[PDB]
């Protein structure tokens, strides 16, 4: 019973205004993470993480360009933000 290195993480946003990530790609991946963003604060998903769902959005074949306009829109909105991402 080897890991899948699946590993979903649940933000609550309430005392961060953003992410505070990069991402690269067209899988998608974290290419960097700023300070004072919400993942940074929580600290597990790290770069080179590979962006499988965001709340009901999955990024798995997603434009770049698509990926950055449904973060914005997910960040916008009020409320938790959970992200499933591959550490393998
Ligand atoms: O929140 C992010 O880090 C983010 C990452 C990507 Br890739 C695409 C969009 C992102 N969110 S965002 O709504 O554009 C955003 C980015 C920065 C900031 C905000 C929102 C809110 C004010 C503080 C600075």
């Amino acid at each position: 019973a080897m890991s899948l290195n699946i590993i979903t993480v649940t933000l609550n946003m309430e005392k961060y205004n953003f992410l505070g990530i990069s991402i690269v790609g067209q899988g998608i991946y974290i290419g960097s993470i700023m300070k004072g963003g919400a993942v940074a604060a929580d600290g597990r998903i790290e770069p080179g993480d590979m962006l499988l769902q965001v709340n009901e959005i999955n990024f798995e074949n997603m434009s770049n360009d698509d990926a950055v306009r449904v973060l914005r829109e997910i960040v916008h909105k009020p409320g938790p933000i959970t992200l499933t991402v591959a550490k393998s």
